[PDB]
């Protein structure tokens, strides 16, 4: 009933966006990373009786949990698909690094990646 | 010897970027994406005798496979950080998705979700 399709990627979006415009035009679409325009839309959905397809970048986890758990609560069935294109490049790369002799770190924010990068500059500098 | 900080976010570059200009002023830095900005780069820190730190978006996996292994035949150390901001988000989003009931399909291409996509439309526009 209504599906969720989750990118950082804005010329994915627009891509699978015109996928679902060019093949069945009767399944309503939105493209919007704002939580009531969501919700706003879901609901002419379902007075119209047709199902929808949700564009968005997230990733706030709370935007996210929001719209699925407002579609639930109301019975309506929810999809997600998740297209994560950066990950699967820096797997890779991580790989190669590490099949090499290379002390590769992962850091998750620039905050974490700060004070790893200090530390070991703070390191390295020395002789 | 040589430290390569990874990330698809150029905004987290800069500012690592920054925290090696006003913290070490004598370590070189370089930000580019072009492979042989860098070798040529590297060099000079050679010459100069001073350790290097390379800003790269990458993410391609040649390009950093070239980068290490062009500096490692020379008995130069490599250390990367990698950042990640992006799957760390997606990675929770995924999660609470699971946590409901949500079939969740994480794609890592615009192409593999496109089908993933359609596959998906043309079994749920069916009543």
């Amino acid at each position: 009933t209504v599906v969720i399709v989750v990118s950082r990627d804005e010329r994915i979006l627009e891509e699978l966006l015109e996928v679902v415009l060019k093949s069945d035009p009767n399944v309503k679409t939105v493209r919007t990373d704002d939580k009531e325009k969501v919700k706003e839309e879901i609901e002419k959905a379902r007075k119209q009786g047709r199902p929808i397809v949700i564009f968005i970048r997230g990733a706030t986890e709370e935007v996210v949990r929001d719209i699925v758990e407002y579609a639930q609560k109301e019975g309506l069935r929810v999809l997600v698909i998740m297209v994560d294109q950066d990950q699967e490049e820096l797997e890779r790369i991580y790989e190669q690094l590490k099949k090499d002799g290379v002390d590769v770190r992962v850091t998750d924010n620039e905050d974490e990646a700060k004070k790893r990068l200090k530390e070991l500059l703070e390191k390295v500098l020395e002789h």
